[PDB]
């Protein structure tokens, strides 16, 4: 269970931090898709 | 789906998209928990 707790920006971003980089690794640049699940009621970022 | 696609800024942040903000309601400072989901592959931003 990879999991961390962070701060939402001024300008609404989250960091993903290096905890959760470890599976999911992502680099500046990176395209992703952000997605509201509706049967969940969170938000899940996918790789494109 | 209510989704976008998003280019991941410097320092490894993720913008939630205003059309993703309305179903998803968070604000400046608000804590959330980022989690990567084994099972799809994926990680979730929850509200805390």
């Amino acid at each position: 269970a990879v999991e961390e707790i962070v701060k939402v920006s001024r300008n609404y971003q989250v960091t993903i931090p290096a905890k959760v980089r470890q599976k999911f690794q992502i680099k500046e640049g990176d395209l992703v898709k952000v997605t509201f699940d509706e049967s969940e009621g969170v938000v899940k970022i996918q790789l494109l």
